[PDB]
């Protein structure tokens, strides 16, 4: 059976989502640099060691679904420099959106993540995105465009020993659930910094690492159109984090008024006909 | 032809939801006590008399759909006490946002506005809401529930000569739209204090000001799930404004996480497993 397309992130950018929406997945290579995987692992690496299990009782809102062996470190702005400035102010990141989301209108991040799997991490069922928020997500359309999409980018290699992320295929565009099965499946074998790009129909699932000795992390960036709403909230980080960033990372992280792609579109996030960002008086790209 | 059908806030409260769920509209009679009517209107009052045309070139976000005769002022809390206190908290808003969103989880508000209309302003084209801000609904499957209901308050005499809505019963549950006209129509005659409800797919519009003397004025509630994006922002509202606010309005005004109704819900506008109220130590009921 036929494996998962692999896309150029310099040469290929225009046929990277055509690719995902036709297939269900790409891998997008070299999606960061090595030195952004770098820079980013460092900055996240204690947040990621302190991390409690995933339903911690400490926890207001606990995940119940993910494995006891998973660390998930979200809301990465105030963490990490080169998440806040390098990957959401990616060229390609941004192609890809708008290729995807122009039906829509604006897109934003739903959560961007970093999920570290410990040695002996079990494979994750057979699933797709959204379901455990985003009830509405099952109610659309089956010929209505990805509402959301993920890049699950390797921070660390992805085999098929140590649970790369299994897909299948073309099964974006399934109604019919009963094929749904391990047999189905392809691999996405990536380097550091490669990125496995999915929408939120695509089936696929967290592998089994079966070495007992390597830890897999990757950096998950769910985006997905500004009219549905995070998974995550950005509205605790400083404002002096915030005024640092580029209009465009502030409006991904909710400190923005957004636009749909009506033709006399009213707006979301809205102050009496202006902007949050006007009337807040937000500066953007102020050095810290 | 059958009118809209009218309810008692006090005495048939489980009914009301079922009856705009069958209908597409439905009259809650004294919605609204005249005392808070009084105290809202006054509260208000500047705030739309200075208000600008909805198109103001001064606007980031203007209103190209609405008629130059309309002025529209959201974002209330920081406005008006009535408006924070009671109506966030009334106890019939609630009963009936629960019924009609249980499927989805959490609501809050996508919009509350004052709306005032001047004399001679013209009926509104028949529609559905939403389409200027949500393209996503009009890709919902016709059986998905309602994801946002729109509460029309009257705040002033709604009479057949002075502009009161017309809506289309039955028209909630229309996929063919050539049926529609103003022939299909029936008014919400209402005094203040009463409230047309409608749905997101109820098929309604303002009435023409017929007399050249009256000015009507609503206050527009539209709930929907906390999945969908509000139409407008609090994020401006002074801090000591929100924690003078009950827990529940909080969560309305987007001062809160939210949950969906998912069986093992992982939360919206979360922070690293825990809520934004617990992040910023964020008080509820402080007096001002
Ligand atoms: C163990 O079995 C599972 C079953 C389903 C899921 C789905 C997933 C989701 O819907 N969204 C994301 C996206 C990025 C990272 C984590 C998650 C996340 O928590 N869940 C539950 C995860 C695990
Ligand atoms: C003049 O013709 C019109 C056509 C359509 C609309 C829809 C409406 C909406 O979708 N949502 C609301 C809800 C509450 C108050 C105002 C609005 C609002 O601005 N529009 C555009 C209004 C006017
Ligand atoms: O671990 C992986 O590679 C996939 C994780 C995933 O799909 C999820 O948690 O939703
Ligand atoms: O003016 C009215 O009564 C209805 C207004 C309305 O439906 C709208 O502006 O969306
Ligand atoms: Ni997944
Ligand atoms: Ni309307």
């Amino acid at each position: 059976k036929s494996q998962i397309p692999r896309l150029s992130a310099i040469n290929d950018l225009h046929k990277i989502w055509p690719t995902v929406e036709e297939h269900g997945a790409a891998i997008i290579e070299s999606f960061l640099s090595l030195d952004i995987v770098r820079r980013l692992n460092e900055e996240v690496d204690p947040f990621v060691k302190i991390e409690p299990i995933p339903a911690a009782k400490t926890k207001d809102h606990p995940n119940h679904v993910l494995s006891t062996t998973t660390r998930l470190v979200n809301v990465l702005a105030p963490i990490s420099k080169a998440y806040r400035e390098d990957v959401l102010n990616s060229k390609v990141l941004h192609r890809i959106c708008s290729d995807a989301f122009h039906v829509y209108g604006d897109y934003w991040v739903l959560m961007g993540a970093v999920m570290e799997l410990a040695p002996s991490n079990p494979a994750q069922p057979l699933h797709r995105d959204m379901r455990f928020s985003h009830p509405i997500v099952e109610y659309l359309k089956p010929d209505a465009p990805a509402t959301s999409i993920n890049f699950l980018v390797a921070l660390s290699p992805f085999t098929a020993e140590n649970g790369a992320t299994h897909v299948i295929l073309g099964s974006h565009k399934w109604q019919n659930l009963s094929n749904v099965s391990m047999d189905a499946t392809v691999r996405a074998l990536m380097n550091p910094g490669d990125a496995l790009l999915i929408t939120d129909s695509t089936i696929h699932c967290g592998g089994a690492e079966t070495t007992g000795t390597e830890t897999r992390r990757l950096l998950t960036i769910t985006m997905g159109i500004s009219q549905l709403t995070p998974l995550e909230s950005n509205l605790a980080v400083p404002r002096p984090v915030i005024e640092s960033l580029t209009p465009l990372a502030q409006r991904l992280l909710g400190w923005a008024s957004q636009r749909s792609a009506a033709p006399r579109d009213i707006g979301l996030l809205t102050i009496r006909g202006n902007s949050i960002e006007k009337t807040m008086n937000l500066k953007a790209e102020q050095p810290l």
